[PDB]
């Protein structure tokens, strides 16, 4: 059975820990530790073939613990998220794709721009700044909420058939 190594990276706060929570267990957690940094997984079909999700969920920044280096070395795919009520965690995206590009000693690696938190209003990031960046990249760009789900498996699906594109 094939398994698939996803990353998910962004500023904190902008809703990593809801998202991962929201794919495996159908619920939305309003308080999450967020210091708290793991690997979770998931068997799910894609396109009709049946896989495994080995998901980790990052959470402190400027660190590099042991199972984040083998991740972010071994992970196939990174779901680089920001908020869309948040400019800093955008302006933030182009660090952590710099990031993956070093480790990757590659700049064509699978990887989707996720913008969070679409329930909320007054957006200060739009759309339209966000499919220019995930241009500017070369990758796909979808908005998420982990509230309400919208897009939640969107984002993880597109990933992984961004891995497949590898
Ligand atoms: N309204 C709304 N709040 C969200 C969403 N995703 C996360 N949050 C909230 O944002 C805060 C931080 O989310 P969390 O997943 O802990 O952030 P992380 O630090 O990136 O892991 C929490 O209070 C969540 O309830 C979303 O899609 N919509
Ligand atoms: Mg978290
Ligand atoms: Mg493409």
């Amino acid at each position: 059975m094939t398994e698939y190594k996803l990353v998910v990276v962004g500023a904190g706060g902008v809703g990593k820990s809801a998202l991962t929570i929201q794919l495996i267990q159908n619920h939305f957690v309003d308080e999450y530790d967020p210091t708290i940094e793991d690997s979770y997984r998931k068997q799910v079909v894609i396109d009709g073939e049946t896989c495994l999700l080995d998901i980790l969920d990052t959470a402190a920044q400027e660190e590099y613990s042991a199972m984040r280096d083998q991740y972010m070395r071994t992970g196939e795919g990174f779901l680089c998220v920001f908020a869309i009520n948040n400019t800093k965690s955008f302006e933030d995206i182009h660090q952590y794709r710099e990031q993956i590009k070093r480790v990757k000693d590659s700049d064509d690696v699978p990887m989707v721009l996720v913008g969070n938190k679409c329930d909320l209003a007054a957006r200060t990031v739009e759309s339209r700044q966000a499919q220019d960046l995930a241009r500017s990249y070369g990758i796909p760009y979808i908005e998420t909420s982990a509230k309400t789900r919208q897009g939640v498996e969107d984002a993880f699906y597109t990933l992984v058939r961004e891995i497949r594109q590898h």
